[PDB]
């Protein structure tokens, strides 16, 4: 760098620990995504390979968790890989130990993956359950990372938690179909009241190949695009 301005996107193995050890040191608010859950806490320590977190919360591992920094420059956006816990000899507290991210990005807005976009077109989503059955849910909002469902007639025998729903059909109108599976994270039935009844699933998107999720990212491009030019 020359200017006083700095770059946003940060891949120096060396300047990334120089982040993360500086903000640990002031406490910096780190905050950890994962589902629709989200808790807000510290970083409890940084070595050369991987930083760490304590919560007594048990965090889903063999994928990158989402993370976001509090710091006075901004939000700190980053994945990281769960690579250790175990017990951290405090009552009931888990010690998280993710390997350093190798790619920081500094933002100025607040990007809550836990929400999702919810559009104004008429998407559906169909397939077959493992019995051979047959399911059509409406999708009602959507995002990079999942989507939730609504049917009023479920089978939940196939809807139960971290289920599999493989080879589904995203039937997403103009923008064509999708072919993914996807994994039931919760149900929930919201009742109108005439009592009507409403099963709303939260699935996160598991895709056959990575071209699915670039696709879905532009989509969504067109969409957040398409609510600023109506109003």
């Amino acid at each position: 760098g020359s200017h006083m301005t700095e770059g946003t996107i940060k891949t120096s193995k060396y300047e990334i620990i120089a982040i993360f050890r500086e903000e640990l040191r002031k406490r910096t608010e780190i905050e950890i995504f994962f589902n629709n859950t989200s808790i807000i806490t510290q970083l409890t320590r940084v070595d050369f390979a991987e930083f760490h977190i304590q919560t007594h919360r048990k965090i889903p591992s063999g994928h990158k968790i989402r993370f976001l920094l509090h710091s006075d420059s901004g939000k700190i956006e980053f994945n990281a890989a769960l690579t250790k816990h175990d017990n951290s000899g405090v009552d009931k507290g888990i010690r998280y130990a993710f390997s350093l991210p190798e790619c920081l990005q500094v933002v100025q807005r607040r990007r809550d993956p836990r929400f999702r976009l919810r559009h104004e077109h008429d998407f559906y989503c169909r397939g077959r359950h493992k019995n051979g059955e047959n399911y059509l849910f409406d999708i009602k909002d959507i995002s990079d990372g999942g989507c939730a469902l609504m049917t009023k007639t479920p089978n939940l025998k196939f809807l139960s938690h971290n289920a599999l729903l493989k080879n589904a059909v995203l039937m997403l109108a103009e923008y064509g179909e999708i072919t993914i599976d996807l994994v039931v994270k919760n149900v929930i039935v919201i009742t109108l009241d005439e009592s009507e009844s409403y099963y709303q699933i939260s699935c996160q998107f598991k895709f056959r190949h990575l071209d699915d999720q670039r696709r879905i990212e532009k989509i969504l491009l067109d969409l957040i695009l398409e609510a600023k030019r109506k109003k």
